[PDB]
């Protein structure tokens, strides 16, 4: 109508068929995911939020889905990222030097989608879904990404990398999922170093954003957990992706 229940956009159109097709396509491509039954995955995904109030979702709601989506990722090749999606994916696409949450079955299923249900019924709400800020944080989409981001950070070991958007006013944002979940769920016993790549947005090689106050906050939080912190500027992200493509690439 002219007034919806919630402030967020409604469930993505054909959400069930989309998630199911994504699960088929993923499990056709990635061999270690062939034990996976896609119907079972869809059932467990729906079970997490159908007939539930979309402001009352918990991590336990998603545990069936997580169990079914159990997947080993090489623990020393994890790339976290915050607010700079395209480059993180273009980078891992070149030769799978690293793995992001969207390279995992569950991350691939949900990327770019929105979903919610209703307390009273088993219908998907295609009209509107809770906004994290205005309506509630414990909504189906936010709780899903907290839960999966928590388990992905827990699986990391050795050197873990994070790409950060250096054109935001908060390069490191303590309120982002990276700042509120990932940094606190790396296991210090297993993780030697968190290495941030701060992605520049223009000019080229301007300031040294590894000196930015928020990066200094990040370094102190990480160092206080007994994990070493490293930071690198990527001044020209275009030149960086071409260098990744053209190994022994005459400047890379
Ligand atoms: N792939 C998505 C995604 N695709 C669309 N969206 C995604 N949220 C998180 N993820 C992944 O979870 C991670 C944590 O997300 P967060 O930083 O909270 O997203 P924010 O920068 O806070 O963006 C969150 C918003 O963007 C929508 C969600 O429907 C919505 O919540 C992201 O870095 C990304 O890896």
């Amino acid at each position: 109508r002219w007034r919806q229940t919630w402030s967020g956009p409604g469930t993505t159109k054909r959400f069930p068929e989309t998630v199911l097709a994504r699960c088929v396509k993923y499990t056709e491509i990635h061999p270690e995911m062939r034990h996976v039954d896609c119907q079972s995955v869809w059932d467990a995904f729906k079970g997490a939020f159908i007939s539930k109030h979309p402001c009352d979702i918990t991590e336990e709601d998603y545990q069936p889905l997580m169990k079914l989506g159990t997947q080993t990722v090489p623990c020393n090749k994890i790339l976290l990222w915050s607010r700079i999606k395209d480059l993180a994916h273009q980078f891992t696409q070149v030769q799978r030097d690293m793995f992001t949450l969207e390279d995992t079955l569950l991350g691939y299923l949900a990327d770019d989608l929105t979903w919610c249900g209703e307390f009273d019924t088993s219908k998907i709400n295609y009209q509107s879904c809770p906004d994290w800020r205005k309506d509630c944080s414990n909504n189906p989409v936010s709780v899903f990404w907290k839960t999966v981001s928590r388990r992905f950070a827990e699986a990391a070991c050795d050197v873990v990398h994070v790409m950060l958007d250096g054109s935001r006013s908060k390069i490191f944002d303590k309120d982002s999922t990276f700042g509120s979940v990932d940094v606190h769920n790396l296991q210090p016993e297993k993780v030697q170093t968190l290495e941030a790549w701060v992605i520049h947005g223009g000019r080229e090689d301007s300031r040294d954003l590894c000196q930015d106050p928020t990066i200094k906050e990040l370094e102190s939080i990480i160092s206080k957990r007994n994990i070493q912190f490293s930071c690198k500027n990527i001044y020209r992200p275009d030149k960086f992706l071409q260098c990744v493509k053209n190994p022994e690439d005459s400047s890379c």
